């Protein structure tokens, strides 16, 4: 799809069997979701964000469908208060930006 | 033009007499500035992102140059690590999100 940006990109994904929202970010390097039951094994993480940095969850090889497209990659997991779609899975799903 | 997302987005705006690279981030309600020479009134703000909060200050309508588009709106100027073009302007320059 065509996306406008006069409101948030936030879209529907699943992950872990569970049903989620979560914002569009071409700004964001990184894939991150708030806290969350997901299952494997994980190595600790440090990200900067604008008010600072946070500690998060690697995640790698994970499954997760963006709007009816699948994609697997990493997916960090901590202290954020939104659900974050970074361009290591924009990419895959082949997003782009237009202007 | 059409942006892919394999290297972070990044593009050439003017303002305020300056040339710099900006950041285009759709995760991003407002426009984010390091600390720059820009003249004018201004109004202390506070707002947040992965890591917390930082206060900037406030330029409403100022001139900025993105990629060759013209575009009036807010700035915001503080402590950001990278200059940053939220979705304040960049709805101001038809940009959209494809996939
Ligand atoms: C900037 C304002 C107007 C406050 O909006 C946001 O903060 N919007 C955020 C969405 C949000 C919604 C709700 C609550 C809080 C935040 C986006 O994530 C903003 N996108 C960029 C803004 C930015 C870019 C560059 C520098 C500073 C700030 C971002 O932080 N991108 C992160 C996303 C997190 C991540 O990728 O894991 C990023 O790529 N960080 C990199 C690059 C980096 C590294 C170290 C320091 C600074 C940046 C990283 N791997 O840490």
């Amino acid at each position: 799809p065509q996306i406008t940006l006069w409101q948030r990109p936030l879209v529907t994904i699943k992950i872990g069997g569970q049903l989620k929202e979560a914002l569009l970010d071409t700004g964001a390097d990184d894939t991150v979701l708030e806290e969350m039951s997901l299952p494997g094994r994980w190595k600790p993480k440090m990200i900067g964000g604008i008010g600072g940095f946070i500690k998060v969850r690697q995640y790698d090889q994970i499954l997760i469908e963006i709007c009816g497209h699948k994609a697997i990659g990493t997916v960090l997991v901590g202290p954020t208060p939104v659900n974050i779609i970074g361009r290591n899975l924009l990419t895959q799903i082949g997003c782009t930006l237009n202007f």
